[PDB]
């Protein structure tokens, strides 16, 4: 509460800059990755954050099938440890075209957690930012197919309930590391206010102390 | 090949406490700021300038234009296009009618575009498209579930312009403070403590270095 920042956004990237520096292949860096994603989400939960979103920037359609396999079964482990530390799971992205039983792990995973009263950590999956106002918008859209809404009621507080992560704090503080400068499609409508932070340093190196460089960095602007 | 840069401008009043002067010097040493970064533009093949103005009201309006009034003349003469994006609904007629004829006088140029955000704000201009898009669905000549990305794109601001590829924003803040948002899903994120007072020539040309470079890099 001290930095008085309740929601942070990551943009995840350099896991394979950071493998190929130590002429390492690709699985070495997203093990690395990994590891520095655990050390992160224990970092939020530790310091009193309330949100913490996670977006794995990467530079196909088959691949995308099979990843979302390898994310699922990543998560299915992983959410016995978020559980075990308090941590409430939320999965946003377009998982519409998921099939239906990853799409109910991934469910389920979510509702084993929803209780919870730590830190609530949102992972996104086959995410665009775009994306996210476009379903929200077709939500409106339904309900003025529907008759009881008029396009002219339509203002952005309404609009702002149909987003991903509305019912949280709104994203106070987002973090690239890797070294690029720009948001890549990942969260738009929620940043609006949001203090943007950019790092050199790779995310498998991006430890505790750089956590608290951003927030400190954040609490000193104002 | 940075073909559109889009400025949060901002630090005038810092940059006037700075010097030990009233906030009425900042803005007039900002109005001269805005005439270069314009002119620079102009002069280097950019295709589109947006200009946001980054605050910390009816007079407003008079020195909206007044500006229009004095400045038009010269933008047409340097074949520049010039564009109010924003909420002008809420704008007196006099002040409506001067944007309308200050585009309609430069619409056909084809030198550079200008774009100047007056009550603008990235969420109003998503929401305005939607409005739109809400308004078809009504009449029925669309389908909730037949709403896209491309057809959102195709109704917000600047959707007939080159995409926005640069964001700078002087004045040391490190936030797009609800300007452009659909439009900046993949420009590059600029941030000077330069005060937009005394942002010239060399500093423009510096973030349009560091867009080259990080063009080179990440792709
Ligand atoms: O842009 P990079 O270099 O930082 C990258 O490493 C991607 C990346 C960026 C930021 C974070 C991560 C990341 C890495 C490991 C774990 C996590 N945690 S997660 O909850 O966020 C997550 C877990 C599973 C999947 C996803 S994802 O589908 O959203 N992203 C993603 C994108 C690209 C590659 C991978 C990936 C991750 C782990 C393992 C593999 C597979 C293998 O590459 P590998 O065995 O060599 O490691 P492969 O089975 O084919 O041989 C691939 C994963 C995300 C995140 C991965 P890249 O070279 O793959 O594009």
């Amino acid at each position: 509460p001290a930095h008085g920042c309740r929601h942070v956004a990551i943009i995840m990237d350099g896991n394979g800059r950071w493998a190929k520096k130590q002429g390492k292949i690709r699985a070495f860096g997203h093990k690395a990755g990994a590891k520095s994603v655990r050390r992160a989400v224990s970092f939020a939960a530790n310091n009193g954050i309330e949100a913490l979103t996670l977006y794995a920037f990467s530079s196909p359609a088959q691949e995308v099938s099979a990843l979302m396999e390898l994310f699922v079964w990543a998560l299915d482990s992983e959410v016995k440890s978020l559980h075990r530390h308090n941590v409430r799971l939320r999965i946003i992205g377009d998982t519409s075209r998921f099939n239906s039983r990853l799409q109910e792990r991934i469910r389920k995973s979510e509702a084993l957690t929803a209780g919870n009263t730590g830190l609530t950590l949102n992972i996104a999956a086959n995410y665009g930012g775009r994306w996210d106002i476009v379903q929200g918008v077709r939500q409106l859209a339904e309900k003025v197919q529907q008759g009881n809404l008029q396009p002219d009621q339509i203002d952005e507080e309404m609009l702002n309930q149909h987003v991903c992560m509305h019912e949280l704090a709104p994203v106070d503080l987002v973090i690239r590391t890797g070294g690029e400068h720009r948001i890549s499609n990942f969260l738009l409508w929620q940043i609006a206010y949001a203090e943007l932070y950019f790092t050199d340093v790779l995310w498998p190196d991006f430890d505790e102390q750089d956590f608290e460089g951003a927030l400190n960095a954040f609490a000193n602007r104002e």
